[PDB]
This record gives structure tokens, C-alpha cells and sequence, in this order.
């Protein structure tokens, strides 16, 4: 079997190892546009073949996998839809966002007898690494262009990940990954961006700040690129948490300025209670 | 010396033992309204001599610290204003909050003959005279600091290991509701939406890892001190709402704008930020729970 992954960078680089981890007699054919990081995953062989020519290994690929940010990857589902592809072959995605990736395929795939299905491999704590995915979601989201038999397909090829299968509607993904991954970042983001104006006017910020602020700002300290692109494809989702957020917020600020203190001691409560209900 | 503390709690029973580490010559004087953790104080060598009756110690010591809660704090303040003190007796707290206290201390004890300066002592890494090293020990000097009482509480507490700063009470409320109380309220707001989140969608609660966890920790904390540091911090942390609101919006713009751009510099000021303000050392706790 032969399997095309395009990208090569950390998501993509640790897909193919741990593909290759019980499955070390498929043909792992890799591309990447930068010459550099091209050849390092031919030399620590994360890939066999690989290639800056996306279209070069497309037509000899039994399975597809984007591995490269959303907005290239919603390219190549298009541009794929044009090239002669194997009959049937299982193509997928690697997106932190579904539906629109999901959308994007169904509009130019489909007429092409190829297999498509939604993908969202869920990191870990972090140059592949074939321990990456371990124990965690993988997730598989339906589309029209699911054959009944690519998903267990996929679980097959990708059973070296010691990875934990789920399958979700791919809005409903969107939703949820919202409100505990992308809405959160925001928040991180916005509460640095915050802190650091009020330290030009009040310099102690720079000084008293501990580990809440810490633990409550370590995920702004990520790379920029892709969350952009998470916030511009899951927008609606976003922003409806944004505006129940802003509710959130003007409560509290009532209660405060109705000096409600039991209130606000509810409030607190219940935040621990649900914390721990996990 | 008489050293008398109000509270026996995990600031009150620390302060205590810091205290001790350096003068075990100081004789040091208990309070606390539970019969029960009181006898753990004894036992366990905490303090020297306890009572259930705040009035009991108060006049026989030379310094008198408040590890009690923000209200109960001003009470007594309030109750310390009558009582026959010793003439030029030392007198603080350990509120979380600055300013209010310290208008309690004012409005009470002036015209008396006392000594008031308000503490903040934050927590570092039951009763651990290891709490607060090499964390700040905030100093808020009050109409009734006199030159010669922060000193002389540096060099009482100076088994503590901490690092004394001075500052103004009103600074001191801003600039902790801006790295703690705000985020505090965040941490809780956000556990509280995600929660409502999960009813109706399961999932909210399964795909939920690090990075959430990390941002709802703190919401587990003591509820009533907290509560209470919102009502004695409301003018800070009202602007930092309003404030927030603003910015939040600012993104929501940017979104419907599909201005990817702008996105992408809001998510590299934020990176940027952290990274130059060296946050990721930071570390302790802005309130011992």
C-alpha cells in the first residue's frame, strides 16, 4: 500500500511514523515545500519518496493525507479534484477546524469516485515523533463522501498512533472544540494583551503577576499562523461564545455593582462544583 | 516580644512558625473562634498560647496581625479601636485587598496611639513556615505608618524569606486585580460557560485537555475570600470587564471582517507579550487559599 502525505512538518512528520510503526512495509511518500525539512525527513526516513511537486505523487496514492494548514489544505482538496487519481482512493484532512474543510471536499470531490472523510488527530503536551497522538482523540467526521468502509480503513492504516477513535458530526466538532480549545486561546490571548498595556501604566504588573496569570496565558504563547486560521474558519461558533461570554461578564459586573456578595459566592461555588463534576 | 495573630489559619499558623524560625524568643500569642484547630496550634507548637476571645490577648501585645478575612478583618480593626491596647502597638493584616482595609484602619484607630501599615503576604512555589519564601511580602503604608514600622516588621518577619515591597493600597488593588482577581473571574466564568456548554453538547466535556484545564484551574479555589476580594476590588475589576468587553469585540470585528491579518498579529502580540514579559517564570500565588 502506498500512502501520500502532504506536509512533513510536526503533525505531518509524526503521522507518518506512527503509520510506519505496524505497517512498515507500506510506501510512505511525503511532500513539502521547503527543500530543508524535505530532506531531513529523508534522512531520518520519516518518508521513502517525497517531493515539492505536490501533484508528482497524487495519481499513485492509495490514501491521501493533507497534512498542511487549512487554507492550503481546502487548496489541494480543489486542486486534487483535477488530477487522475487512483479509483476510489481514501483521501483525508489532519484540520484542527471540520466543517468548512469538510464542505470544501464535498463540493470538488464529489462526481470523482474517490473516498473522503473528515480528520482532526488531537495532539499532545508538545520534529516528528511517532508518540505524539498516543491516548488521544483522533477524530473521524462524516461526510457525503464517506464510503462505509473508509473510516475502519483508516483505523487500520492508522493503528500505530495508539490513538483513541471518535466519530462526530463535523459541525458539532466545531462547536465543541470552540468552546474548550479555540474560545480559550482567545481568551489567553486577549488576557496578555490586556495585562501588558496596563503594565506601560502600572509597572507592577510585570512584578506581582503568579501562577494564575502564568497557567492563565501559557497557550498565547503558540504559534500565531494557525490559530488565525482556526478563528477564520470557525467564526460563527466563536463569536456566539464571545457574545454569551460578554453576558457572563456584565452579570458578574451587576452583581458587583448591586454589591450582591452572596451572589458572587454562588458564582465562584459553582465554578469550583463544575471543575471538579470535570 | 508579644506577637499576637488573629488568625490561625494557613496564613495565620505560617506567619506564625516564619516568625518563630528567627526569634525563637517571641512569645507568640493565638486566636481563633474554633476550640479545635486552636488545640492544633498548641500541640503542634504553633503558637505558645491560645484563646477563643480576640479581646482576651489583644491588650498584652506589641504587634497584632489580622489573619482573618477581608470583613472580619475591618470588624476587628473597628473592635481594636476601643480595647486598651499597648501604647504604640504594631497592628496589620493579610487581606488580598488593600485599599478598604486600610480606609477601615484610618476611619477607626486615628487619633489613637497605634502603629497600622497593611500587609499582603502572597505565596510561593496546614501551616508551612515554608509558604512564603522568596514571594512578596506587600507592604501598604497607611497615615498611621510611621517611620519605624515597616522596619521593624522586616526584621520580625524576616524567618519568611520573602521579598518586601512597598506600594500605595490603591496601586497595589489595581495592579492585583489586573494579575489575579480578573483572571480569577475569568477562570470561573469560563468554567461555568463550558459547563452550561456540555448539557447540550456531550463532547464538551471529552475533548476538553491541557490548554482548558490550564485556564479553569484557579476556578477551584476558596469561593468566599474570593467573592469577598471582587466586593472590596469592584472599581478594578468592573474596568477590567469593561475593558476586556472592548477587546473582545475588537476580535469579533476582525472575524466578521475576515481579516486574517489582523488575526494573525492579535495571536502575535500575544505571543510576543508573554515572551518579553517572561511570564512562563513567574510563579506562586497572588492569594495563599
Amino acid at each position: 500500500k502506498t500512502i501520500y502525505i502532504a506536509g512533513l512538518g510536526l503533525i505531518g512528520g509524526s503521522l507518518a511514523l506512527g503509520i510506519k510503526r505496524d505497517h512498515p512495509d507500506y510506501e510512505i511518500l511525503g511532500y513539502n515545500r521547503s527543500d530543508y525539512s524535505r530532506n531531513i525527513a529523508l534522512e531520518r526516513g520519516i518518508v521513502d519518496r517525497a517531493t515539492g511537486d505536490f501533484k508528482e505523487f497524487a495519481p499513485l496514492a492509495d490514501v491521501i493525507i493533507l497534512a498542511v494548514p487549512i487554507k492550503q489544505t481546502m487548496a489541494y482538496l480543489k486542486e486534487l479534484a483535477d488530477l487522475d487519481l487512483k479509483d476510489n482512493v481514501i483521501i483525508t484532512d489532519a484540520g484542527s477546524t471540520k466543517r468548512e474543510i469538510v464542505e470544501a471536499a464535498e463540493r470538488y470531490l464529489t462526481g470523482k469516485n474517490v473516498q473522503f472523510v473528515g480528520s482532526h488527530p488531537m495532539a499532545g503536551s508538545h520534529a516528528a515523533d511517532v508518540t505524539l497522538f498516543e491516548n488521544a482523540y483522533y477524530i473521524f467526521t462524516p461526510t457525503s463522501l464517506t464510503k462505509e468502509t473508509t473510516i475502519p480503513e483508516l483505523k487500520d492504516i492508522l493503528s500505530g498512533l495508539k490513538s483513541r477513535y471518535v466519530e462526530i458530526d463535523a459541525a458539532e466538532h466545531d462547536r465543541v472544540t470552540s468552546q474548550i480549545s479555540h474560545f480559550p486561546h482567545l481568551l489567553a490571548s486577549g488576557l496578555m494583551e490586556q495585562a501588558a498595556d496596563y503594565a506601560q501604566a502600572h509597572e507592577m504588573t510585570n512584578h506581582f503577576a503568579a501562577g494564575g496569570f502564568r497557567d492563565m496565558t501559557r497557550i498565547a504563547e503558540s504559534e500565531p499562523g494557525m490559530w488565525a486560521s482556526i478563528l477564520m474558519t470557525n467564526g460563527p461558533a466563536v463569536l456566539d461564545r464571545i457574545e454569551d461570554f460578554k453576558k457572563r461578564l456584565d452579570h458578574v459586573a451587576d452583581l458587583i455593582k448591586a454589591e450582591d456578595e452572596s451572589a458572587i459566592w454562588e458564582f465562584f461555588d459553582n465554578g469550583r462544583k463544575k471543575r471538579k463534576e470535570m
